[PDB]
């Protein structure tokens, strides 16, 4: 927070890249698969483009540049970096394509080949990623398996900071307006009085790992997203995943404590899951573990 920032925001024109096919749709704009041939050099790097819907206000235009600022400013193996930005009436955000799609989709598909070593590695990485975002005063606000993308099955990264918010010199929290938010992923305070801290994200981490440990299940399925805070204040919580060791669930439980200050800290979570990563079959019990693959550990980017 004192060194020269020096990030390179590459600005690009809409001729440099063409959209091949759509990946995500929604009122939260459209996101396409495309190719980016930078002006000159004869390379076609495959990218993701997010062409979010037309801005409707100058206030809600200034925030777009903001999402671009940070996404462009971060530098971590497990966090996605903004590759370029295209400033047309409709702003477009260009980013290195993660070809395998999101983790939530990946776990559902290969939900039969995924073994314990992989699951625990993913937890670790996601926490390495978030801890990073913490050492930058950054508050994700939307951690879910849908927002964790797969570069390669052995390497995942966090993405989509549509809601990300920097913290000023003396600031221990963030208060929001009234946009859209995924109640089933939020800490009780977030649902109560729109508060967002790093600890609020930790609760999201837990729901995310829960999502993974259950191979894609919908959290609190069938239960309408209106009375979540009741059951939550009542003390209910997502059930222990069948394959899940008490040792692991107990971490997910600590993550969902009404008291923000009793939830783990990403710093701790890393070391904990890292420890668990060694000797994984002790912490996750999945039929067929002895079988599942391990990670022995036209032109892509990185150029
Ligand atoms: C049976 C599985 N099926 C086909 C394979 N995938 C499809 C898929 C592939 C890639 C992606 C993908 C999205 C994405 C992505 N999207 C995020 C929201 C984004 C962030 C900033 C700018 C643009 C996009 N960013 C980077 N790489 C990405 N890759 C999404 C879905 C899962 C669905």
């Amino acid at each position: 927070g004192e060194a020269p920032n020096q990030a390179l925001l590459r600005i690009l024109k809409e001729t440099e890249f063409k959209k091949i096919k759509v990946l995500g749709s929604g009122a939260f704009g459209t996101v396409y698969k495309g190719l980016w041939i930078p002006e000159g050099e004869k390379v076609k790097i495959p990218v993701a483009i997010k062409e979010l819907r037309e801005a409707t206000s100058p206030k809600a235009n200034k925030e777009i540049l903001d999402e671009a600022y940070v996404m462009a400013s971060v530098d971590n193996p497990h966090v996605c970096r903004l590759l370029g930005i295209c400033l047309t009436s409709t702003v477009q955000l260009i980013m290195q394509l993660m070809p395998f799609g999101c983790l939530l989709d990946y776990v559902r598909e290969h939900k039969d080949n995924i073994g314990s070593q992989y699951l625990l590695n993913w937890c670790v990485q996601i926490a390495k990623g978030m801890n990073y975002l913490e050492d930058r005063r950054l508050v994700h606000r939307d951690l879910a398996a849908r927002n964790v993308l797969v570069k390669t099955p052995q390497h995942v990264k966090i993405t989509d900071f549509g809601l990300a918010k920097l913290l000023g010199a003396e600031e221990k929290e963030y208060h929001a307006e009234g946009g859209k938010v995924p109640i089933k992923w939020m800490a009780l305070e977030s649902i109560l009085h729109r508060i967002y801290t790093h600890q609020s994200d930790v609760w999201s981490y837990g729901v995310t790992v829960w999502e993974l440990m259950t191979f894609g299940s919908k959290p609190y399925d069938g239960i309408p997203a209106s009375e979540i805070s009741s059951i939550l204040e009542k003390g209910e919580r997502l059930p222990q995943p069948p394959i899940c060791t008490i040792d692991v669930y107990m971490i997910m439980v600590k993550c969902w404590m009404i008291d923000a200050d009793s939830r783990p800290k990403f710093r701790e979570l890393i070391i904990e899951f890292s420890k668990m990563a060694r000797d994984p079959q002790r912490y996750l019990v999945i039929q067929g573990d002895e079988r599942m693959h391990l990670p022995s550990p036209v032109v892509d980017a990185d150029e």
